[PDB]
């Protein structure tokens, strides 16, 4: 782990020391240039529930990404394209698919994702992490102080998901500072040091799982499942757009993406890999999801001693005990997140994903020591 100074974590890893992996206070607005792509994105849900969200992209001219001068606007660009192609492949949701990316947006959204090595669909560091706003800057970053920028139909409960999302990120990540001194202390053999870092932790892990408890107030299961999730959908593996979609103008032969997915949350990964947790092929392939300097960091973390071998090398009650608290807190979340999926995917599919998360939920059980 690169230090930017004896306290901090390099600025190269993109880590905000308030929000984490989200990115700090996002752009709302983009240069005028490009008013016609925020129109859309702004409107899609009654630009898709009338049926014209298609014409509108087919008549949109093809603008540069050249007065995209900095991140923040290039990351509102990438959600707003993404936003906008989710919405043109899937239309209504209703089977009547597009194959084809009309130029005009695709080559803007594919030289974008190209500069910023992002996959030219939408990801969760778009749709979650740089999709908010504070409603009161003075006020704290809670759900009722905030909004999120883009929605694809009224009623999809996307503000609840997103959000709801983002807070657990957020609570999560708060724990993110307290890696360099877990590093510190088993270099310096500092006992007492690593205990109490592994206990904020732990203490950030569970605090992340009361937060998500907010999904039931603000994301009902029927609308996630019907709606929500239509938009979310990728085309790698998908049986209706089985080769991908073609990008017009910028690939002759389509290409598949995987659309939201487990595995694209950096802070999780982080904390799986710093305990030694670390079904397996397909989340280090949704780390290719992540900003790249989010990967970095990941990959820096698995380059450092193992603070699992250094408890048990060690044996030491207290340590034991701290670092199952962090353990233990993962196998409640992803309990939790079982229970989610059934009432949120299952419950409503009857009216994969399951031994996917049981298979993460045994690993992360079997590392208690
Ligand atoms: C109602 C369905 O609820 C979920 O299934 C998720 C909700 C949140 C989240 C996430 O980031 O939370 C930290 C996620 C939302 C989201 C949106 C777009 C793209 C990626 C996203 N992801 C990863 N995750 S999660 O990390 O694994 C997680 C889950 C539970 C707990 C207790 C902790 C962590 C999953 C998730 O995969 O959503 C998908 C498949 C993409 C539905």
């Amino acid at each position: 782990i690169q230090m930017e100074n004896s306290w901090t974590i390099s600025k190269e890893y993109h880590i905000d020391e308030e929000v984490g992996f989200a990115l700090p206070n996002p752009q709302e607005n983009l240069p005028d240039f490009y008013n016609d792509w925020m129109f859309i994105a702004k409107h899609l849900p009654d630009l898709i529930e009338s049926g014209q969200l298609r014409e509108r992209v087919e008549k949109l001219n093809m603008l540069s990404i050249d007065h995209l001068t900095d991140h923040k606007s290039q990351r509102l660009a990438r959600l707003v394209l993404g936003c906008i192609t989710m919405a043109y492949v899937w239309g209504k949701g209703h089977g009547d698919v597009r194959k084809v990316l009309p130029r005009n947006i695709a080559v803007p959204y594919c030289q974008l994702s190209k500069k910023l090595e992002l996959p030219p669909i939408l990801v969760y560091a778009d749709c979650v992490l740089a999709n908010w706003k504070k409603k009161d800057p003075n006020k704290p970053l809670t759900y009722e102080n905030m909004d999120v920028l883009f929605s694809f139909r009224d009623g999809d409960c996307s503000k609840g998901f997103f959000l709801v999302s983002l807070l657990v990120e957020i609570a999560a990540a708060s724990a993110i500072k307290v890696i360099p001194t877990v590093f510190k202390a088993m270099q310096m053999q500092e006992r007492d040091t690593l205990l109490k870092a592994l206990l904020e932790i732990a203490s950030c892990l569970e605090k992340a799982l009361q937060v998500f408890h907010q999904i039931h107030d603000h994301v009902n299961p029927k609308a996630f499942f019907s709606v929500l999730r239509i938009y979310l959908s990728g085309w790698k593996g998908n049986p209706q757009l089985s080769d991908g979609l073609v990008y017009e103008g910028f690939w002759e032969d389509p290409k598949e993406f995987a659309g939201g997915s487990a595995g694209q949350s950096s802070v999780f990964q982080c904390f799986d890999v710093l305990l030694g947790i670390q079904a397996a092929q397909f989340l280090q392939d949704m780390r290719r999801y992540m900003p790249p300097a989010h990967r970095n960091f990941l990959c820096s973390l698995e380059s450092n001693p193992s603070v699992r071998e250094f408890v048990l090398s060690k044996g030491d009650a207290g340590l034991r005990e701290a670092y199952d608290a962090c353990v233990k807190a993962l196998v409640s979340l992803r309990s939790y997140h079982l229970q989610i999926v059934t009432k949120y995917i299952l419950i409503p599919a009857s009216q994969d994903l399951m031994n996917f998360l049981k298979t993460v939920r045994s690993t992360t059980e079997k590392s208690l020591l």
